[PDB]
């Protein structure tokens, strides 16, 4: 009954849900990630400024297309794009 | 209408919220994000395999408590310890 938990903890079933899709149930994959950013989220993106933030996960993202991300990874990775956007708590 | 939507976005939420508490509305203190987990989050801790990434973040938590956090540094911080536990798919 509280913010970080349903919220954060809602990110765990992320994993357990994308990942639980084919027979992996612990590995995601360098595309699903990308696509689990662009796709999921993806609404209060404009300008991005953390250009550095979304191209450095971006980067290594289209760097490698063709192996599989971890649970860490891919959490660290949501959080960094999530805040790359200096305005996240103006939405005019 | 999205998992890592109405998860991962609700945490730019609490941001906004508890920050939003004092004047302060982008800066977090030290103590409001250790409790910030260890309140809202505490709840799937049993032993935390990865005793590294929450004694990483709650040592540098515990090291200056008297400093304020950022937005990025508050979020980077919830993923590494909703993260460190191994177990965070089997909870029966």
């Amino acid at each position: 009954m509280s913010e970080l938990e349903k919220a954060m903890v809602a990110l765990i079933d992320v994993f357990h849900q994308y990942s639980g899709r084919e027979g992996d149930k612990h590995k995601l994959k360098k595309s699903e990630l990308k696509e689990l950013i662009n796709n999921e989220l993806s609404h209060f993106l404009e300008e991005i400024k953390e250009q550095e933030v979304v191209d450095k996960v971006m980067e290594t993202l289209d760097e490698d297309g063709d192996g599989e991300c971890d649970f860490q990874e891919f959490m660290a990775f949501v959080s960094m794009v999530t805040t790359a956007c200096h305005e996240f708590f103006e939405h005019e």
